[PDB]
């Protein structure tokens, strides 16, 4: 995964965002786009992967999820936005090390990805409520995994990272600022005087009475708990560089493999969902590390990119400030390698989805979007230079409608007696026209594509 | 397209100077040199595109311009000077972006390329009054392109953009600047109350209203309304970047993908039609992006080039200053590929036009210019570093006696009873010696790359 | 051409030099070395090429020459010294362009190469009349081609350049100074009021009254009239790039295509004969651009080198100061490429000349000095790096003896009865050595090159 | 050749040091190490190549030397130690120019290096004395070369450079300096009146009245009668930039072709006679220039090395202060190429030399060190990575075990009563031990090498 986050003082329409490439270990596994209503929503839980049984209260909020549509792992619901307009996507696979394992190891029943999002984000009102409640479950229920989660409201923006079997972090993302964050521990500079900050209480005692600090002075995390291998120079830390290079080119240096990129920055300009979707879909534009460009065959395959095979969903889950509180969530989404598919801005205060992005299964089906969109990766990918034109081409186009189609349900909202019957309209038409966009750019590249295919030989007549 | 403005205290001679490459879709489409009488202007105007119905005033002014021979799209006149020595280039296809057009979205039956000249150009006094009337019919009808046009007299020169379906924004080029356009939006800075602007009255609220700004302060439309995207760095900015360095070398840095060059240039001397014509007929010369060069195979094909194979015609409109106002207007034009044609310095105060540049059709002539010049740029492309010595020749060879012809003309100017009779004589003389010496190198091509053919066997005796 | 001018306070011993490649167009054209007496002198020229007729003086003085030994285009002189110890080399070609052709064009029945030191040289009694008497000429019959022409005389050095048909300027280059000039407009920099510059009387007047000045500043004669084309930067400034970095390495930058190198220059040290002639033999050594070094195949072919196969002769002309008038001027002279000769110091005061310098023809014959020394270089062009250690011995084995002949008739001038025979002896003298060390090399070539042919087949034993 | 120059103070030990690689042309041609007594001495001398005829005094000091074992071009004595403990070394053959050997050319009949140290060293009882009769000889019977001669006692070392066939000049080397000498002419800035300056009492005039002189200041011996020629770039200039990156790192830069290297410098330490021969064994180690290194094929052979196939014997002369004076003076000696021999110091002080390194005849002997070396070399040069380890174990075992014998024979040197046969004994130890550790390398070396040939077939079991 990438995660990107954005806080209301640094995003041009002055909302928060949180967003992240959910990427799984296979290339494609099929993603569902449910909104959970309260009497769909579990009070006796029990995980599939770890069988941790956690007793939830019994008044849970309708949210939207992202859960996949094959369950034997479980529900995976990825990243919501609830009644609350509270926005939280979990998660981010971070680092861990050896020292702090050896003191508090991963708890085998605890709780994973798989959960996160299901016991936290029906039960919070604010973005930091959520980061207290994920705080208070992992330190009853432990964890198996080593994660990073970012929560959102219309205020403020956190990031929370598990440290061990049952410790945590977390901050709250400046009001100006932005981050980038890919597989490794994130979390640097910590102050434990500041109100920006939350952990476990012990957190420091912990690290104080066990010679966990490898530094002279003060408490950076991640030098702490985290990592900084060899691996993370190739895997993490160019993905990190990217986005810092694209957002804040005068601060950030020539060196992607660099351990000690900031966490919190501050870009040049304002943030566009535009550029966050751009960010999440790229893979090293114009430098010798794009799998599709110049470079030599090792330098194109030596980082990890960010726009990848097995994207299966993204999301940007935005919470806007120059609207009603009943049109302010939109849950931005989209499915397969994001190279080729846009994002759509739908309207998360609904009670039902749109059937193209709903209705997933198993069974190859060209008219779900999920499985359109992976073959149009897919398509795109043997030839990426002869389909990017296409491809830019319908970016513009498919984003430019979907921001009409928004700017004309969000100008019409007052005085509407139906508000989720309104909006489960206008996210219909974003679906159907989503598809019908996305079904075109195929079509093209068929068409031309078909042209150049090795099978040919024409007389040149 | 490429488009270069030259202010009247930046050129050697004192005139101004705005200029386009015409380019197309196809590599070759054949391009005609007529004059409009007022006579032969229609009043109620429709286009073939996009069917927008248009009702012209019943006082058009005479004007040069270019248009297609095969009408299947329309008239399509790209550029011209009228009667009071107003001249007008469109278009330069511009950028745009999701935000803009979703409040604003393309008018499919509005104005296009197809019809900008010929809409404007015969019913203005001046390059400003040009300004303002396109601007007005893009509030009465719309548009549904992303364009730049060029407006000139001998006292101002004016770039106007457009902005979505209705709005737009001009400003004018300093007396002592140069400007040059690809195709992305171009203008930067840009302040509301300055006496060298105009645009939508609305433009400044559009943008403050629906937070259309990236930046943290000041407005820079084309941050605002344009772009600045991955194939931008290829297409777009080298082109930039290559007349910059060649006109600004020592203000201008050495990364050709730069996304926030100047709009607005100051040169380190002043700027002859030679010079405009060379970077219109350029191709990174002498840097690994050149397609005729050293570079491997992937630099020498990473750049979009100015000159290039879908040149359809070259215009350079001079409306000069050290002359009287009878012959001040100067349509320089060329045809083909810009590597192995020659401007010609046409006077635009005339009835009619030459007829080895008025008379292409669907038919293959190679009597007439477009044809010959075509075929010779073809030739030059199979071998450019063989045939480029001859094209040096020529050019040097052919522009001096243009510009023989062009001082004798305007030597014996006064007293002359019959002004159009005179200037279309001195036309005739342009065209026949143009079309001679074009005939001449493409025979001394023929015959040197004959000796060279690959089916060959020589005795060595 | 290339050509290399030295003041008489820069050079190693208080000479003027005035020196010049005359390539042709053809790889092989023989020349001869010739005296030209009064008795043979025309006094009514008609030149073959442009059939002008000149009437000369009824009084012209012996002067040293090079014709061609095939009359065909004429006689084609080059270069010489007369008996007042005047030098004229004539010419380098040069550039030119469509603003000052437009205005001035080139006469087709006026003076060129051919002609220009018949027509000049045996009329003038110092350098300074020499500029005068062709500035004289080019008004009167006008040119056909853009030169520059070199004079010298004991105190004085000047650099005449041509301007469209009739127009010129010329500039005495400073006692201090040298210059390397390639083949195009090399004056810069020029102020009329100076003493040191001549010009058309109505220079300014041309300049001022027709927009021909690109500067905002002051004037630059090549800006003005000349060229700085793509072409100049692989055909022309590495040249004078390689000639600067070798006499002032401290004050040239490491840029061969630099378009604005300095006209005048000041070396680092005093300037031998030898040091001219290593300039003007060179091929770009030590540096990518070296055909017979170690680049790229496209780096060691893209710029002209100095040095070259149709280098037709190569003359340094010195006026000395450090002797007698009688043997002041020095006709030092080679033929063919310049990489396997050595120019030989023939005393310019004699009648006559000697037989292998003078006796060419069409015929090959390698008793004759033209064909002996295009013969050296040819072999030793296929494969330089086998030949050039036998090359480097033959110059320096060459020059000593020619310095010993020089220095022995030197120390015995005074007294001599009949110095015209005296010197005519002397000059048989170095022919007849120059001739057996050239053959010797030519030998020693063989010899060794016949071990190394690829058809052969030693047993190692 | 190559030769190294150390002053008392720049020395680890406060001894002088005058070294040289004696290279030939062919590479291989046998040596011998020889003791001349006085009884054995010419004092009718007559030289083979020249035939020039030395009457010498009647008085001859002992020395030794390294006559060539095939006398058909004469003696060749190379190097010595006298009796006086005066050290000499001729020759370094160096460069010249056509300049000066116009004035004062080489003399057929006169001295050679097939002479100088014959006729000079026995006469001679101190550096200076060397140097000024060297002079003087040069004076009486002239020279046929250009070139260079080391000469040391225990307080000064002098480098001498013979100027045409006449003249000469010479430089008293600073105590606290290093020289570094190639193949070309080395004396750079020269005062006239320095006592630690001789040379041609008309030296100074020669360059004054015939205007030899290129500078504008000052006098530069190397620039004035010397070379700087492309040629020197490669043959000569990398090697003095080599052991001067080596010596003095922080003051030299990184052009191995610089002309103007200083003849004198100053080293970062002092100088070991393990030093001396690591720089005359080196091939630009670490640098693309390395013939055994990791360049391309062009930059492995663009340089002439050090050490190289034709060093026929290398010599390091030194003259201690820190013994009694009966053992002061070393005669460091080698055969063969230097990549895989080492210097054994044999004591001057004797009156016969070890039968080792004696006899060499014209017959392939490997009993003897002078075949024995070569052979090992040769060897060495097939695969240089793979036998560089036994070399480097070698080359550190050897010369352990030569100190070894060198301390204890210093240490009991008093009282003893016949010297010549207490060092001889000494010497014969040195020789036995440097024999038998040649051949265990070259043993080992076959044996290890014999696993590796390309004619081999395994079985891997």
């Amino acid at each position: 995964c990438t995660s990107i986050l954005v806080g209301k003082k640094a995003s041009i329409d002055g909302s928060t965002l949180i967003s992240r490439n959910d990427d799984g270990h296979e290339a494609l596994d099929p993603q569902r786009f449910v909104v959970v209503n309260p009497e769909d929503q579990p009070r006796d839980y029990t995980s599939v992967i770890s069988k941790v049984n956690v007793k939830l209260p019994d008044d849970p909020q309708r949210y939207t999820s992202i859960p996949n549509s094959i369950l034997t792992n479980g529900i995976w619901p990825a990243a919501g936005i609830n009644s609350s307009n509270v926005a939280m996507s979990a998660t981010e696979t971070i680092t861990t090390n050896s020292r702090v394992q050896g003191l508090d190891p991963f708890v085998e029943n605890g709780l994973g990805e798989e959960d996160l999002v299901t016991v936290v984000l029906p039960y919070v009102k604010s973005a930091r409520e959520g980061v207290k409640r994920l705080g208070s479950l992992l330190e009853e229920y432990g964890t198996y995994e080593p994660n990073g989660i970012s929560f959102a409201d219309n205020e403020e923006v956190w990031w929370l990272e598990t440290i061990g079997g049952h410790h945590w972090a977390a901050v709250r993302i400046p009001d100006d600022a932005y981050v980038v964050a890919p597989n490794r521990m994130n979390i640097d500079q910590f102050d434990f005087d500041s109100d920006d900050t939350l952990c476990s209480s012990d957190l420091k005692d912990l690290i104080d009475n066990n010679n966990l600090n490898p530094d002279f002075e003060n408490y950076n995390l991640r030098h702490i708990f985290g990592s900084a291998s060899i691996k993370d120079t190739v895997y993490n830390n160019p993905r990190t560089w990217y986005g810092q290079k694209f957002f804040s080119p005068d601060d950030t240096a020539d060196d992607p493999m660099e351990q000690d990129l900031p966490f919190i920055c501050h870009a040049n300009r304002k943030i566009s969902v535009e550029d966050v979707k751009f960010v999440l879909s790229s893979h090293f534009e114009n430098t010798k590390y794009d799998v599709y460009g110049s470079g030599s065959q090792s330098d194109k395959t030596l980082f990890r990119p960010i726009g990848i095979n097995r994207n299966h969903n993204v999301h940007i889950l935005q919470i806007r400030n120059n609207v009603p509180t009943e049109i302010a969530g939109i849950h931005w989404l989209a499915y397969g390698a994001n190279t080729f598919n846009t994002v759509v801005p739908f309207y998360a205060n609904v009670n039902d989805t749109p059937v193209q992005y709903k209705n997933a299964t198993g069974k190859f089906d060209l008219n779900n979007m999920y499985w359109l969109s992976c073959t149009t990766a897919l398509l795109g990918d043997t030839d990426y230079d002869f389909y990017v034109d296409m491809r830019n081409d319908y970016e513009l186009d498919a984003m430019s409608a979907y921001r009409k189609i928004q700017n004309d349900t969000d100008a019409d909202i007052s005085g509407q007696k139906d508000i989720e019957k309104y909006l489960e309209n206008a996210n219909k038409k974003l679906a159907d026209v989503a598809f019908e966009k996305q079904n075109k750019l195929l079509g093209d590249m068929v068409t031309t594509g078909s042209n150049n295919m090795k099978l040919r030989y024409n007389l040149n007549d």
